C-alpha cells in the first residue's frame, strides 16, 4: 500500500517554504540556510515498520514508526511531538500535534514525483521530490 513511496527522493522544487518556517517559529538564520539546501529523503519499510529518514548539509533527521499507531517525535526544529502516520486517500499523511497545534506534512505521487504538501496556521508550502535511481 505504502510501496510506491518507498526510495530515494531528491528535492526538485520548493514554494513558501519560508511561510511554513516562520508560521513554526523557526529563526531567521536557520530559514536562511534551510532556504538553499536540498534534502535527500529516503523511505524504506521492513515489514509494517517505515522509516523515513531526511538528510541535508544543514539539519539530519530520522523517524521510524507504524502506520497508525502514535509515535514521539522530535522534529528539525526541536519540536517535541505527538505524531502518526496513515494512509488516506493513498497519500501518506504525517499529522504531528503539540501545544494544541497541529502540522500536516501529506506525500502524494503525482507523475512519478512525489508532493509534500506542509500546512501549519495559514501557511501552505509544496515542495517537489523526484526519485534517484
Ligand atoms: C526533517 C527535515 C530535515 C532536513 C532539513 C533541511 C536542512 C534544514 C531544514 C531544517 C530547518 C528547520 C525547519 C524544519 C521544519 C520541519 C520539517 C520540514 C521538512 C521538509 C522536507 O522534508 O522537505
Amino acid at each position: 500500500m505504502v510501496d510506491a513511496f518507498l526510495g530515494t527522493w531528491k528535492l526538485v522544487d520548493s514554494k513558501n517554504f519560508d511561510d511554513y518556517m516562520k508560521s513554526l517559529g523557526v529563526g531567521f538564520a536557520t530559514r536562511q540556510v534551510a532556504s538553499m539546501t536540498k534534502p535527500t529523503t529516503i523511505i524504506e519499510k521492513n515489514g509494517d515498520i517505515l522509516t523515513l529518514k531526511t538528510h541535508s548539509t544543514f539539519k539530519n533527521t530520522e523517524i521510524s514508526f507504524k502506520l497508525g499507531v502514535e509515535f514521539d517525535e522530535t522534529t528539525a526544529d526541536d519540536r517535541k511531538v505527538k505524531s502518526i502516520v496513515t494512509l488516506d486517500g493513498g497519500k501518506l499523511v504525517h499529522l504531528q500535534k503539540w501545544d494544541g497545534q497541529e502540522t500536516t506534512l501529506v506525500r502524494e505521487l503525482i507523475d512519478g514525483k512525489l508532493i509534500l504538501t506542509l500546512t501549519h496556521g495559514t501557511a501552505v508550502c509544496t515542495r517537489t521530490y523526484e526519485k534517484e535511481a
